[PDB]
């Protein structure tokens, strides 16, 4: 009631994945999103911030992206739990997780220290590479370190293995969102990726070690199968599969009075239904989202994945709930075909129905140019689809037209005047991030376009943070994205 967007979430989530929560999603209260006192809204853990520059000179973002990690790490009392999607952290990342763990050895701890990643699926010696470079680098701090590291994949023919990007300290802290640590890509380069992460504090901290419990439970299952898991350990150390639940309070100290959903997904080979689950949605009408007809398609055809993956639901929901505005800024909305199906048909249709009710619309993309960092051809592939689907609950194609014309802003990325960076490259965007009524946000790992993975983010109702957001983030992308709007209701841009 003080909290309408999430209420829809959770009912949503308990009809689809009952018996996951507590562990693959859950509510928490009494949060605090983790600013300085100096400039409270960074929390938003973007990165390049940039804004206005093509050449990127002063870069905001980054640097306050990193020493968040150093800081959260070196803060560490008892835990340290990372995931990411391979390769494992390189560069000024791999030099904040180092600092941070000597920081917290200096200061007289003794850390258990888990990493995560997924990897496609021969004697593979990167775990335990990366294990041994990471303890050199460390020194004497690694004597009380107890570390695992892995590489991980679920199933090879869903392409399922982890995409979370998670950074959590005693239980306490977390750091999501899609990030990936790879210094190529967002650092050491004059065309970074644009993207972000949050940093919170409190209960929901614990939601995401619970998460990571989950995935390290089965990769602890099959630490003896190479064609799913690569592990390495410190010393005579065993695999981890619960640390958090055996290291921290199941109940995370109380920080702030924020409220928020935690929700991610196992995506294909960890488990195959929730059995407590009874919900049975009924099947959108038919598509063109299924570009071959031998595909098996999780997104659109599979009720049991629904039930392991509630964050699919959980965004669609979000949508849903949306009673003025919504935007979405992604990679990508759609997905390569084959082997994956093009597009979420329900999320299109939760887009269809806002915009038949009026509700606005914008959808901000990676830029074709980069297709790597974007899996389309043209925005109209966006378009098309969301007025095919339109046309479907207002009565034909002219109706459906109109309906997006008048709802809908759809741009490819820019964070300056320049089409693309100075040196050339076009603007490549990584984010995860959905925003609606200027009230409730998700940041996270989980792409809108139709993925079968372990991915993991939070969904925050806070109408400050949301207008925190709004000023650092959704207002500068569209200040500088709007140029390229094929669609744009505000200016009567209906190039489509």
């Amino acid at each position: 009631a003080a909290t309408p967007h999430l209420d829809a979430v959770e009912q949503t989530l308990r009809q689809v994945s009952p018996g996951l929560e507590g562990d693959v999603w859950e509510r928490t209260s009494g949060n605090k999103l983790d600013g300085s006192a100096a400039d409270p809204s960074d929390w938003l853990l973007q990165t390049p911030g940039c804004w206005g520059d093509d050449k990127c000179a002063d870069r905001v973002g980054t640097k306050r992206l990193l020493a968040k990690m150093t800081e959260n790490i070196g803060n560490a009392t008892r835990t340290v739990d990372i995931s990411t999607l391979a390769p494992f952290p390189n560069g000024a990342f791999q030099d904040a997780i180092v600092a941070g763990l000597k920081e917290s050895a200096a200061k007289g701890n003794s850390l258990k220290v888990r990493i995560l990643v997924g990897a496609a699926p021969h004697m593979n010696g990167i775990p335990s590479k990366y294990r041994d470079k990471l303890t050199a680098k460390l020194g004497k701090a690694a004597e009380n370190i107890t570390l695992n590291v892995a590489s991980m994949t679920t199933s090879k023919t869903a392409f399922s293995w982890n995409h979370s990007k998670i950074l959590v300290v005693d239980g306490q802290s977390a750091l999501t969102g899609g990030i990936n640590s790879w210094k190529d890509d967002y650092l050491d380069t004059t065309h970074p990726v644009s993207d972000v992460d949050l940093a919170l504090t409190g209960p929901a901290a614990g939601s995401a070690g619970r998460y990571l419990d989950t995935l390290w439970t089965w990769t602890c299952k099959n630490k003896s199968n190479i064609a799913s898991v690569w592990f390495a350990a410190s010393g005579n150390a065993g695999c981890m599969p619960t640390m958090h639940k055996d290291t921290n309070p199941k109940a995370s100290p109380a920080t702030g009075n924020v409220p928020v959903i935690a929700v991610g997904g196992l995506g294909v080979g960890i488990k195959d239904v929730d059995p407590k689950s009874t919900f049975r949605p009924d099947l959108p009408t038919a598509s063109d989202t299924k570009c071959v007809v031998g595909l098996h398609d999780n997104t659109n055809a599979d009720r049991d994945y629904d039930t392991v993956n509630p964050e699919e639901s959980a965004l669609r929901a979000l949508v849903a709930s949306a009673k003025g505005h919504i935007e979405i800024s992604q990679q990508d909305l759609n997905a390569t075909c084959p082997p994956l199906p093009r597009y979420d048909i329900r999320l299109y249709d939760a887009l269809a129905a806002k915009m038949a009710a009026g509700v606005k619309v914008r959808i901000v993309v990676s830029d074709p140019a980069n297709r790597g960092y974007s899996q389309i051809k043209s925005l109209s592939e966006i378009s098309d689809t969301l007025r095919n689907r339109l046309a479907n609950i207002t009565g034909g194609q002219q109706a459906a037209k109109t309906a997006m014309c008048s709802n809908l802003q759809l741009a490819t990325f820019r964070s300056s005047p320049n089409g693309k960076w100075a040196d050339g490259h076009p603007y490549a965007q990584h984010h995860k991030l959905v925003s609606v009524d200027s009230s409730t946000f998700y940041i996270g790992s989980k792409n809108l376009y139709p993925s079968w993975l372990q991915d993991f983010g939070y969904i925050v109702e806070s109408p400050e943070a949301a207008k925190q957001l709004d000023a650092k983030l959704l207002d500068p992308q569209w200040k500088y994205s709007q140029e390229t709007a094929t669609v744009d209701y505000a200016r009567g841009i209906c190039g489509a």
